[PDB]
């Protein structure tokens, strides 16, 4: 549960199981409860408006899609982007990470790497 991957630049990277709406909505407030105001990045991998309100807590919203994820993202005026391609997604991930983020990725699978993906593409 919200196991620390990394840390680069002041950028902490997260994994955790979640990904279902009751679940990705614990990990978040799991996660706000230690980080306080810092920014919480959230990285999911899924298997609607559910989804978007487990989701609305997170400063920024990054959605793999490997049905209709811009369905979902429509909800959240945070900023809130998928992509189709994880090294995509790890570019969109860079743009916007700044120190004192908080990376989350949740997923029950390896996201293609991603967490080392990030540890490295933030370096």
């Amino acid at each position: 549960r919200l196991e620390v991957k990394g840390v680069v630049n002041n950028i902490t990277v997260y994994d955790d199981f979640a990904h279902h709406p009751t679940a990705i909505t614990a990990t978040i407030d799991a996660l706000r409860a230690k980080v306080g105001q810092q920014r919480i990045l959230a990285v999911l991998e899924p298997r609607k408006h559910e989804l978007a309100t487990s989701l609305q807590d997170a400063d920024s919203v990054f959605i793999y899609q490997p049905w209709q994820v811009s369905e979902v993202l429509a909800n959240l005026a945070q900023p809130a982007i998928s992509a189709d391609d994880v090294d995509e997604l790890v570019m969109r991930i860079v743009q916007q990470a700044k120190p004192n983020d908080h990376i989350l990725i949740m997923s029950n699978g390896a996201f293609g790497g991603i967490h080392q993906k990030l540890l490295t593409a933030l370096a």
